């Protein structure tokens, strides 16, 4: 069940942002959103795609184990933060596109296609994903589908070993307090054009005391200065629902 | 052989008039340093650090049904108000909820508890004390070196337990999460004891900084709870002197 809360639009209008937030307590069967239509609309996943990419890398043995170090060969990378050796967690946390492109190359299109179908991941399209593409038809996923996928991961219910799901889960931890734990992942497809904007994401789940909340946020973005809104708008809505971190 | 005594590390102990030991290892237990070789191998009551093997054994035996089990508070008074609430496995470990772990140990039983402490090479492997309060001379005790060996085995998923159960307990131990800085840790305090026979306080864990891993175990004599903060500040100062900063 999903309830539209139009009162949640105030956080978007205050920042002059077009976007959607989906928040669910306990399971994907109890959810609220500011916009029902946009909650089901599919968008480029951008770096949020590193979550299934990492599970598939481990399932296929392309990622040898939890402790594999992805060595920097010294060749130029698009972001300075990627020009270094990275663990699987580090590569996910800094959104290291080149590490995941090499994993996707080794997995191959046949196995990547097979696993996106097994995971019910978005439109399950073979194109884009970890690669930059201007194809009209490429991988896209809705905020509702992100919550469903993340709930499956949280419950170790994806078509993958529980061990591999647990490895990716610890790699996604972004805040740890005794009774407050956040797993999350950002994405940003690029500012696009003023008429054809890019998308920014923040997806994850929060374990507060004995409760769990799943969330997925996306927004249209045509100016990179607006990128921090992908965390501040959802953080404000979650604080209004009593989900408050340190 | 694998451990060097660094007398310079006594600096932070002398400044606080503390009798204690710090063991720090890089990459593995084969490259370590300590301020006191003798105390590094001396066995002390594990106190709440015993919740680490207790949790693994609880999962291995099925007493802890799964990763998502909620330990319900029966409403009966507990020794600390912070324990008078429902707790997850991570919450119970993070707040050192003794009653939750005593009930787990009761269901596991002495025979199985003993069998697993032998499998894990955990301290003197004594059947007495542990999560239960005892003043027996012959009860469970463990050295800082043995804590590092045990935590290294857990980090590597090399304990005699499923890798799934080792991964569940590892996420429950995360205490700091940054993109390229992750800390797993656990405190313990046996109680103030007496001036002639003092209590022991612990801080044990490991730090993943970029692609490096450091294992650590700290213990100190404590006859006044006002000194408890030193169990974290002394090891933090030594680790910061080695560039391990969070």
């Amino acid at each position: 069940s999903i309830t539209e809360n139009t009162s949640w639009n105030k956080e978007f209008s205050a920042e002059a942002v077009n976007g959607v937030f989906v928040l669910c307590k306990s399971s994907s069967k109890s959810c609220a959103t500011n916009d029902l239509a946009r909650a089901s609309k599919e968008y480029l996943p951008a770096s949020t795609f590193k979550i299934p990419n990492a599970i598939i890398g481990l399932e296929t043995g392309v990622i040898k184990n939890e402790h594999q170090v992805f060595k920097w060969d010294g060749k130029p990378r698009a972001m300075k933060q990627w020009e270094r050796d990275l663990t699987l967690r580090g590569a996910i946390q800094v959104s290291a596109v080149p590490v995941f492109q090499q994993i996707a190359r080794e997995v191959g299109e046949v196995r990547m296609q097979k696993y996106l179908k097994k995971f019910s991941y978005g439109n399950q399209n073979i194109s884009g994903g970890i690669d930059k593409s201007w194809l009209e038809d490429q991988l896209r996923i809705s905020a509702v589908n992100q919550v469903e996928f993340l709930e499956s991961l949280y419950l170790n219910k994806l078509s993958a070993s529980k061990e591999n799901q647990l490895i990716v889960k610890e790699a996604l931890v972004t805040e740890a307090a005794p009774e407050y734990l956040v797993h999350s992942k950002t994405g940003f497809s690029g500012v696009g054009t003023e008429s054809n904007p890019g998308v920014a994401w923040w997806v994850g789940w929060v374990e507060k005391e004995t409760e769990v909340y799943f969330f997925a946020f996306n927004m249209d973005i045509d100016n990179e200065s607006k990128l921090p809104l992908r965390k501040s708008i959802p953080t404000k809505i979650m604080e209004s629902e009593g989900i408050i971190g340190g």
